[PDB]
């Protein structure tokens, strides 16, 4: 059965998945809940939006919360008469639409691969969240005589698999560690900053990767005339026009693109504010650094490993940078308020008929965030203050950092150029929201004009794996 | 002085036990408190039953406390025409008259064991908390000449005195790992389950052990009819009376050791639940693991340390093992519930007028703590997944481990085999409520039919030690 | 112009000083704060006494805050017909007047040495929290040709600046390890006391180097007359009757000293005991576990490095002595109160109305703080006693221990003899309070009939290092 399928690529991608996903229920189960996530978060806007009246609930006997809620009818006929909210509903219905197709038809072909481990490979659906990539690894390759999917390429191999998976991603590595992709900027009032974000990604492998117009023929060659240096320029007007094209869609999708990474933003983070803030302090690694960091051939298990080993590291490396005038500030400011903050709770103590003076509990309330907040700046006054060793520790991990980091491991420099690699969570968030925006603008006036080195970059660097195909030079 | 004693058995583990106790008046302080626990409870019990009216507490001029309280006069009435609350008082009354006087004639025997610590020894009794047993060892051991305790053996030995306090429960560790004891069961719902506690161990102790109907003669060496293969039936049946006679003893006793469990948990663990219900999370040696994992000839300290080094890589290596589900639904159930909340919280901060909306405040209420139990299943997003070397760090201090345990180390099975040696601290809590109603139906059903396999076993491993007497085999 | 300087012990203190104060702005904007730490202090106590008048902030239509504040010219007249507050504003005043000037005449000597560092060592403004001492101490040493500040000494050398700018503070170093001071104390109901505080060492230092009646003749030279054994008993009397003549000082300025240090006190740590009380428990390095662990020519920086990688093992250190009884009744009293006040929490989480009985949130507060505050003496049951690892742990760093601390590490003495070098930090806050009561006491009637011995010590323990002049013993 395992003869007849054509796209060996998409296959090993899907086997990878399956176990990523920690069998086939969890998969099935985790792209429903996908999809009523996008659907919950319309609907309780919608709802928001149409229904609830805040009227009575501002109150402009005890109020219920029913009250509130206005029957079906009227509800479902002030949405159908909104127009500028039906047009955005319409547009955010096709598009599930489109995704829940796409879904149907993945679980009949993942049903397929459910059968391809079951069967061929002898492992049940019960070991799956125990069985590493290894075990699964050795039982497709020493197997290769039975279900001969490949019988092309005399034999099948590990590093072909790497290579069938990770065709596009190698590519994508490729461009972002030679500066082939506009992700350098200079922002008066900031200076250097580095905007890379998943629009950028997604829209780089729609440019060059997915799509009928792409520079891969059908999905493992990109097309021969990309091969002939007879007509760079030509080719590069054509890749400008269609990067020029590209370009007005995400504009034309700008406001939409950016309702949706608001409000995943919102639903996603702007609880964990309320409760615990920092944890949107603690650090994380940016996509750059997903992409500068990753080696050649490595599945995503693999470089998650890593970014795992070297995060505790991290998060001291840069928790030992601190500032002069920042320390002394905090150290000045926490004495001051916490010397007024003091008598006040005193007079507070004593008799509380001072709590209903009008901006006391206010100044209290202000003072102890301030304090907190300032306090937090101060450093344990007996730590070994050691950011040298700290590189050490993330470096035996990642594996790749700048030359001029290793002497100069405690400059102020050094580490704003080591926080773009090791973005903070909150900074990672804002720039999520604001991608949508500066996509477009990076992809027109940046990547527009490199429209031709690109077009030298795949003709210089595409190398032709016998039994492999095309693929991306190490 | 040191002479006329015949019992050295039990003057060794009162020598052991003061030195567990941190001195002797730690031991007397320690005692009253224990019979004082009991008292408590009971009159505390009783106040709240027969005394407080809850008719003037819950109202059905700011009231005092003393209004709920009767005078002495009319709760002395009520108690004594209770019938069936006297009922219960006579019989918490007679066991603690038989414990203070057994506690009374503790101490005038371990005064005289005071007196062997500071005279014989020469080691005064504020040294006590900082002398390790092995100081107490080398100078009750060297010194053997002068207080001539043992004359009839030629001298004294280390392992003599580990024999001589420890002949019991070298029994009970032999019983327990050769499946002796009935605490496997099978269960409809459950599977697998492991019921070991007090009751059944004090009960073991009790039918083999201690009283005058039991297989020991006087202290030190079972009666010589339980070493003649000749009668092995007629032995069996009368164990199996035995064994009867002591099953219908605790079915008897099921309801009053029931109240005794239940008010000990509800007094001990029913407050730490409110302030801090994750230390009940917190995983403890079950009883089974102290006597699967308990070498031959060590004291309880020995033990302890052991348990106490091996402590936090199990509570590591208990957390590491998740669930894709449970981490699915964790996250999305988190989203939903955050996200709901989020709106919530933000038109509560808005105008707090929301606030006096009827179902509002349980709904937050409700999803707080939703948020917080479901964030609570969600691992560190950077944890390095090693359950591998934790088993490793964990059989380096407790030293027993089943043989298919080091391979499939990760499995979902063996984290359920391994909970079984150490189990949760409310699981622990649940099964010592449960034992006093299932100890009995332990004993009746499947010790019973037992009864001759233990008379088998008392005959074939059984050694006797010169100079020592009868021990268990090693 | 770095050569007519006649002062290089001055030059050096405030060449290191700058490097410790992370350069030149921090130093400016470090003094103005704390200038203006008195100055706020003293004015908020001043305004808090006179303008603010309390009635009607007690009440005896929502009251602002500004109501409670009196208008400037009537809190002025109450300021100054006070009487018994203009004398004290009065000396907070010359005080401040001679601080002031004693600052500007230091920035105009800091503005010198900023332009050494810029011009003679080539090292930027910017770069100075980012170079360590051995970068400044290696550019000044090899560049001594070219700024010729000592061409008197034949060359300039790294034990040189050790000695000039720590010519002082290794003469206090050998008069406390020496027991040449007056620091140990028995007390009625204590014990043994060590009272060492920063009065007694600023005292010291006033008596012994600095002022014109000092021993040391311009700076760097005690005068010849103490260097000559035929009129002990004569400077001993002029000794003594300078003592004698510092403590009647200290005695006329004792309640003035109380009033700053209670105010320093509540002002800097009033706070944290309402927010975190734990943190004053926490314990830190005494003064004279600075005096006492200090190694001779060791800068400050190297001294807190060596207290601060020693913190976390001290910490450990003095965290696992415990007390038999201590534990027990511990364990017992939060059995007894969380046993009473779970009874409570039931009876109000059923019906809230028992939240109006007048003594029934007291007792429940006062209980959860007994409950909390008594389970903090509680152990971890399953901790590593390990109180003799620690102390190697320890004596790693700090490099200094009594003899009889290395067998009997886990005495209740050994630590009731280390808790003197590494002290509560309330105990700390205490002795600072009573360090202005205290230290005349000590000077007139212990330390002056040593002022024979002391002159003796300057007597035999002063070398005379050439080119640097008159040092102190090693």
């Amino acid at each position: 059965p395992w003869h007849h399928i054509e796209n060996l690529d998409l296959f090993f991608s899907r086997v990878y998945n399956l176990h990523q996903k920690n069998g086939f229920t969890c998969m099935l189960i985790g792209e429903i809940f996908e999809l009523m996530q996008f659907l919950f978060v319309v609907a309780f806007t919608t709802f928001l939006v149409s229904c609830v009246d805040y009227d009575i609930l501002f109150a402009n006997v005890k109020v219920t919360l029913p009250d509130a809620f206005l029957p079906a009818q009227v509800c479902s006929a002030r949405i159908q008469e909104n127009g500028s909210l039906i047009t955005i509903l319409v547009i955010a219905g096709v598009f599930w639409i489109h995704r829940l197709i796409k879904f149907i038809y993945n679980i009949c072909c993942y049903w397929e691969i459910h059968s391809f481990y079951l069967h061929a490979l002898r492992i049940p659906m019960s070991a799956l969240p125990y069985c590493t990539w290894q075990e699964v690894q050795a039982r497709i390759v020493q197997t290769q005589k039975e279900h001969q999917i490949c019988i092309h390429k005399r034999e099948l191999t590990e590093l072909d698999i790497y290579h069938r998976i990770l065709r596009f991603q190698n590519y994508m590595v490729a461009l972002v560690n030679k500066s082939l992709l506009p992700l350098r900027f200079r922002l008066p009032g900031l200076g250097e900053a580095v905007f890379f974000t998943r629009g950028l990604k997604y829209n780089f492998e729609l440019i060059l990767f997915w799509g009928p117009g792409s520079l891969f023929l059908n999905e493992w060659s990109l097309k021969a005339e990309y091969k002939r240096g007879g007509q760079r320029l030509e080719l590069a007007q054509r890749l400008s026009n269609r990067i020029l094209w590209i370009g007005i869609a995400n504009f034309l999708l700008c406001p939409l693109i950016l309702i949706w990474q608001i409000l995943y933003a919102f639903f996603s983070y702007a609880e964990v504010l309320k409760r615990e803030p920092g944890a949107l302090g603690a650090r994380c690694w940016s996509l750059y650094g997903r992409c500068y960091l990753r080696h050649f051939n490595e599945l995503e298990h693999e470089l998650q490993s890593r970014l795992n080993r070297g995060y505790k590291p991290a998060s001291k490396y840069m928790n030992c940078f601190l500032s002069p005038l920042l320390t002394l500030l905090a150290k000045n400011g926490a004495f001051f308020a916490g010397s007024i903050l003091a008598v006040l709770i005193a007079l507070t103590i004593y008799d509380e008929d001072v709590l209903a003076v009008e901006h006391v509990l206010t100044t209290v309330t202000l003072l102890g965030v301030t304090v907190t907040v300032c306090r937090s700046f101060i450093p344990d006054q007996h730590m070994v203050f050691c950011p040298e060793q700290l590189l050490r520790v993330i470096l035996a991990h990642i594996h790749y950092m700048p030359d001029h980091w290793q002497g100069n491991a405690h400059r102020s420099q050094t580490r704003d150029e080591f926080a773009q690699l090791f973005q903070y969570k909150a900074v990672f968030i804002l720039e999520e929201l604001l991608s949508p925006i500066v996509t477009p603008l990076i992809l027109i006036f940046c990547l527009r004009p490199r429209a031709l080195e690109i077009i030298d970059f795949f003709r210089n660097f595409t190398v032709e794996v016998v039994g492999v195909g095309d693929t991306c030079s190490f």
